[PDB]
């Protein structure tokens, strides 16, 4: 069984900071943070460039969920946040197709209330590769070294960033697994594309 | 380079026999089915299971668009519609992350508005596929012939069914180039995926 992680995903309820100068409106009426609709009142945000794009998890999702490698239950996945918490998700999730519906489930589970499929801990990146005892962790970023895909299935757990901008930074000494960082093309791509690769590497 | 088609695609301006049946709403301000807004005005459409789900598509294209063989120039892509228009999208579309901005591109291209990256004409699938000279060509659906990705670069043109439920029926006689019916897996999958599919097993 491979894991995959979307970590530092630019996933959260609206931070507190912004809180003031965000209010409910009926085109969105979601508490996560969301650039297309919150742009300015992220201005004075940290990383606010790698935050507020709740779209990449949403398309990556559908990407991982829909692979063949999960019909056939070869994979857990799970959604590292910016913040700090990780949703595990069932690999029989049926995930909405619409964003808003997708808005509203991800936005109860961040709030703590029970999803049977979607769980969430409040827990860091390094503290999630060692609880799911990763060994051989491939973090995909395109200052890694060119690998062909075909490689991919010699590690146990991959590393996709879910943001736009920016690199996964992560303290290697807190991590018991060996981390490899691996470029499967030379050219920028997005999270669900590199999650699809990887996911199509493991069937084909 | 390869052809690569979302044929019959879920993707219409509102059809004038149900026009008198939608009520307008400032939740959903476009002129595209959507069967999440128009499910009860489409009840006794015509093939409406395989209709108003424009979020295939986009979800598609967000895929195509990204991959690496399109990074690469190597793909011609086509959106094919169900009532027979042809929209050709330029392999340096910027597509739209999100879903509204999505419909409001293709409302306009729909309408018959001039976009440099978006051609539309009028046009059956036949049409298009003997004027773009499609010579060996995959029709991908889970009935038919198992292949291993790896094979499918014998063929130079690709079609996916860009709609929820049905199959897509060509007519043989009508088309110059050979026709066979592909399946890359044994269980059914989502348009995006299967494109995915493909469009990777061209690049590695």
């Amino acid at each position: 069984t491979y894991n995959i992680i979307l970590a530092k995903s630019a996933l959260e309820l609206i931070p507190e900071e912004i809180k003031n100068k965000i209010r409910k409106s009926r085109v969105y009426k979601y508490d996560i943070l969301d650039s297309n609709y919150h742009y300015k009142a992220m201005e004075k945000l940290k990383d606010k460039e790698m935050r507020g794009r709740p779209d990449i998890i949403h398309i990556s999702l559908l990407n991982i969920l829909d692979s063949p490698i999960n019909h056939e239950k070869k994979l857990n996945i799970y959604i590292h946040t910016y913040d700090d918490k990780v949703l595990k998700i069932n690999p029989e999730t049926r995930l909405p197709r619409n964003y808003f519906r997708f808005l509203g489930v991800m936005e109860k589970v961040l709030k703590g209330e029970r999803n049977h499929l979607i769980k969430m801990e409040e827990k860091t990146l390094e503290d999630l590769l060692n609880e799911i005892n990763a060994k051989k962790i491939a973090i995909m970023t395109k200052t890694g070294k060119l690998t062909h895909p075909k490689l991919l299935k010699e590690y146990d757990t991959f590393i996709i960033g879910g943001f736009p901008y920016g690199k996964l930074k992560i303290n290697k000494e807190k991590v018991f697994g060996d981390i490899k960082e691996i470029s499967i093309y030379n050219k920028g791509l997005m999270a669900w594309t590199v999650c699809g690769i990887i996911c199509y590497s493991l069937s084909f």
